[PDB]
């Protein structure tokens, strides 16, 4: 009667199962892929948000083995110069975001001319035909440009993005800490099922999946990876750091205030320490082992 | 052993699934049906409550494309005059409510003579034989009058109302924000299952279903429609507005105080903006697409 | 692997389903049975607790159509005299409780000689052999005495009580508002499943089931009856009334303080008004209709 | 798609079912086994934590019929002397913990020479090859030494420990009140399923299982035993007692403050009183009856 496609699971619905292990946390290999052709030293990227990622944060994150996505709420001169700034600070990679509306061609051109490593075409709805069309137009114009498209939350959405020409699929409709999509629209898919459904398709093509939204604790990063993600995208977790664009707070807002957190490097150290522990507990030598072989148990939340 | 008919779902048990879309929010078509023969420009109607709907609110809502139901807790002169007031403010439609007890014939006659577009026969229990009898008596007396009957929460209740002669079925036993039915009586059906069960029957006859109770957020409106409703009836959401009959509050009570909310037009704008977004995300060009083709996922609430 | 007998449901797991009805709340028939041979005008009895039932409350409740159980924490003279007090206030019925330990014979004799209508043999564990033995000894000694035995929470426990000679089975292990059994012992059965399992057996013999514990709201009374109970036993709900043995409170304690509630008659009126409403909504003309024909839906608690 | 091994249950997901009983709480037999060759008078052991167990607590617990595990965060002289202290206070048994890193041989030798009854090889991950290797090395060196290995949370982990030479398997990954494993790593198994899976294997060899972590209330002890554990290990429950190493608190920290609790003997008395009650309710004459024959119901947590 009611058209229910299936049950869907979020981070708090599952735990990872410990397994025989020869991995110690300090020996775990955190290397992974952002896109088909771009490797990362750690599985973390920053959100393309005007309170999270500008050049300073992008530099800090790349030095720690991640990549930042310069947000689009700035002029092209400003966004190209930020790209260039990162590129000259010693062979660092950088991304930049553009919207999916028509008229973005000059922004894309400037970013590409500035040496951007990866273009993110950011949308609240990656399965929208206008998004697919922007990706197809960009891929035709720039046959060798690494392109992330998103966000999707289904197998069919991931397949559509891949067939539009993306280099990586970004997943997340509903899960972000801002919570407006779900409440305002009634649309979303719990993020563990969303990642798995997208990865089920993406794996067939060797296309990485990026898990975007809902990461609160380092345990969520492990679960996101085990569900099939190659890396995670975080906004709230890095907002309020020194590097982000009677107590001290910084603005965090949807594209609210967050308590000051100090320097990004310590946050990243704590988060990856958790991941390293999980890899020791699950016997995962590499991110790929975690992503393809670790097992979950479903829990009640009692 | 225990006589359990089935499991039943409420709004918080489900999310809508994003889908391929050529719909933009500004292009979504919000037109729908209130009854077999009455169209609405937006899928919203107001509750027949003495703290929610009198002439002023009914006028404001009709100007925005909805319809109001003038409550019955007033004399006939008063209720007929309120009907007339709305009708003369420029070709606006209006409803009015009457109780299901015997002796309502003169009230119904006066409302009909005042030009009421739709008569609501309101009951806490639409599957009661006394209600069915009042609907049958009214339908026989006024063969062409649009009549809403309710409330029901089951397939069998919807079928009984239709067989009594209603023009639309109103659903909701248990879900209203007042919460007394469930707590006091132990009776109710979670509203997403209630809407779907009623729509399963009503669809066979082209009879609209009105989802009444439990709408807190614009996301609930989308879900109600996707479960099979043609429009939603709201009480709490409009109570406390300027138009409803050291902080400022208005009474909201069952047939309690609610913080002042300003003008109805802004509320309606925000609520329909959410619905338009959901339609963009689900690829629903029209209310009918959302109502008949969108899909849900079941969630745990973790 | 894990020895799980089945899933079990409490009051908050279920709702009653509305049904076709010719019953109005004021026409509902609240008569029921306490025991095989004792009728009640309403389905309520009071707990045998030293902060709930002495003669004054027992009188008030019997005048409203219920029956009270004089608690045992008093001497025999005191407990017999309390029995007699109720019996002389105009043809009122009364119960009295005794413990299940050996040595209760003189207490039982005195109660029987005082005219007690029903003897309650009260235990936290009715399936204990010592309890069954006390019931068997009492039944042999007093072949015509109405005897309630309890508490049990299973089919097998109900069958054992019946085979020991009880006139009614009292159900409840775990559900009481005091909550110590569950927390301290880890033992219990959710009360809706407990009632149904016990009634499944008891019905085969025409033996009533009394639902004891966990009743918070009048909705719980309806659900208890629909699960198979003939009446409900309440402690917290009547504790703190005028009649029970800078704000005003009375002691409520396990065999804590409760806010003063005024007179018992108003409480009973409100509780039975809820039940009458439920019977109108479910089309239950009599307690037996509710107990044997009404249907539930299972809910998530979202 | 998603690699989910199964659903898993914690203490709050289940209740024990009452059963026919000839057991009174005062007649229940609390004797059990710690290891293959070490009996206990009550099923309780203390955690090897630097805020829970040193000689004073170990003595007090052994006098009540349990055994304590002297923690390792002290020198060998200190840890051997603490062992000796307990051994001379009148034929008391004592355990001691060592880490699983290489270099522990002299610590183990000193503990064994001091008369330690049981060696605990403590790890957050008992299925780690380094742990299995330390157990195998210890078993080869000390063919007759009772050795506890842990912690594991799976059948396969329990089997690995047994095949490494342990005398008892300790279970718990994720359940401890400190909660860091789950949150930081995303790894864990709900403790009732973890105990049952481990006991399913261990039972085949007559090897006891020790349930470690998550015990808050005496009801949890009963459930842990019924799930298959022979005894429980507690940290938080004994931290803050007089004997543990403007209000009064003691440190409780992971290997935080806890309110002062008075003397250990009263805590143990209350906890075992709950267990005795559960055994009366379930008809379990002995710990083995509870561990192998009692039944659970699954509950929703409403
Ligand atoms: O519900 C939303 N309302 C918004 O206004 C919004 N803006 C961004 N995003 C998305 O949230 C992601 C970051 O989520 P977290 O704060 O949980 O890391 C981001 O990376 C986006 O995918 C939004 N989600
Ligand atoms: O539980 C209830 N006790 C009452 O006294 C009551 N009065 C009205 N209604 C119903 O609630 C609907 C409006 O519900 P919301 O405030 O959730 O919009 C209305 O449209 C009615 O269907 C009641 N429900
Ligand atoms: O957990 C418990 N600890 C106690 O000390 C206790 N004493 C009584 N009872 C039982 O609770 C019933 C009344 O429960 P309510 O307050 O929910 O009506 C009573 O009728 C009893 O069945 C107890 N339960
Ligand atoms: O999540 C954890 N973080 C820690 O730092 C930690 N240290 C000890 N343990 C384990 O917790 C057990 C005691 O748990 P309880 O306080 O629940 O009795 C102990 O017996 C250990 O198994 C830890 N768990
Ligand atoms: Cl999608
Ligand atoms: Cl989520
Ligand atoms: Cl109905
Ligand atoms: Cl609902
Ligand atoms: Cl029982
Ligand atoms: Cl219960
Ligand atoms: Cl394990
Ligand atoms: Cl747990």
């Amino acid at each position: 009667m009611l058209r229910i496609a299936k049950e869907a699971l979020t981070f708090d619905d599952v735990l990872l199962v410990p397994a025989h292990s020869t991995v110690l946390p300090n020996t775990a290999d955190l290397r992974t892929r952002l896109t088909k052709n771009i490797a990362l030293n750690i599985p973390m990227v920053s959100a393309s948000m005007d309170t999270v990622t500008e050049a300073r944060l992008a530099i800090a994150l790349a030095q720690e083995g991640g990549i930042g996505f310069i947000h689009k709420n700035m002029s092209i001169e400003q966004q190209a110069a930020q790209v260039h700034q990162v590129k000259i600070s010693g062979g660092l990679r950088v991304g930049a975001a553009v919207g999916a509306a028509p008229g973005n061609e000059e922004r894309v051109k400037a970013l590409v001319e500035a040496g951007v490593d990866v273009l993110l075409i950011d949308s609240s709805h990656g399965h929208s035909e206008g998004v697919l069309q922007r990706i197809r137009e960009t891929r035709a114009a720039y046959p060798h440009l690494e392109i992330i498209g998103g966000n999707v939350a289904t197998a069919e959405g991931a397949r559509a993005l891949i067939e539009a020409g993306v280099s990586a699929v970004k997943v997340g409709i509903g899960p972000g800490s801002i919570c407006t999509t779900r409440i305002v629209t009634g649309v979303g898919v719990p993020q563990i099922t969303a990642i798995a459904d997208a990865a089920g398709v993406a794996n067939e093509y060797g296309i990485p999946v990026i898990a975007d939204g809902g990461i609160r604790f380092s345990g969520d990063i492990s679960k996101a990876i085990a569900a099939g993600a190659s890396c995670v995208m975080v906004g709230s977790m890095f907002a309020g750091t020194e590097e982000a664009p009677g107590r001290s707070y910084k603005a965090y807002r949807g594209m609210g205030r967050i308590a000051y957190k100090g320097h990004l490097k310590e946050i990243i150290h704590q988060q990856m320490g958790g991941l390293r522990s999980c890899m020791g507990l699950t016997g995962s030598a590499t991110v790929e082992d975690l992503r393809t072989k670790a097992q979950f148990v479903r829990i009640s939340g009692a």
